[PDB]
């Protein structure tokens, strides 16, 4: 019942893509804020996304390789080792009962 | 300059009040939340305000003593020793690229 992130695949080949799937999204949504690391921290913000206007805006940690989906799921393309680690989603609601979840993935080289 | 919190006064007498001033707010804002502590943590949200709405909303840490001004400043009445410590403002921009700043105050008997 709780907001959760699941990476697919959990172990990712360099040069390939990972999808951070988002489950149990709440109602009353204004939009989404994604971060590298285990907490909400503006210095590590990848991207912000407003549902009503469909506008995505890069944060300080934006790489240009990300795609955000309407249900908050986040894809990262052309993966490098440095991408490995934790990713945190903050869901901003009109009632400010904002929800947070964290997921992770690992990276491996190929050939 | 950078978003900064200024406690007024920094050293607060038990039973008196404190006002946390907010300097250098960015333009184009959705709203704000105040937290007890040094991070954004939903369990420690005191109060929040969505710009343009008729009311402020209490979080789990609300104690009936706090008001948040439209410019994000936090006023707390009837201070007790347990109020001492860090307070973190989460500024929610209209583009959802958000920012935080942390301030602090001390309480004396
Ligand atoms: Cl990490
Ligand atoms: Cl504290």
């Amino acid at each position: 019942a709780k907001l959760t992130i699941e990476s697919t695949p959990f172990n990712v080949a360099e040069g390939k893509e990972v999808l951070l799937l988002v489950h149990n999204l709440p109602q009353h949504l204004f939009g989404y804020s994604w971060y590298k690391g285990e907490r909400v921290d503006g210095n590590r913000q990848i991207i912000g996304y407003v549902i009503g206007t469909q506008q995505a805006t890069p944060g300080p940690a934006y790489s240009g390789r990300e795609i955000i989906y309407p249900n908050a799921s986040l894809l990262i393309q052309n993966i490098i080792q440095n991408d490995a680690g934790f990713y945190t989603l903050h869901v901003i609601k009109s009632d400010l009962v904002n929800e947070e979840a964290t997921g992770q993935f690992r990276v491996y080289p190929e050939l």
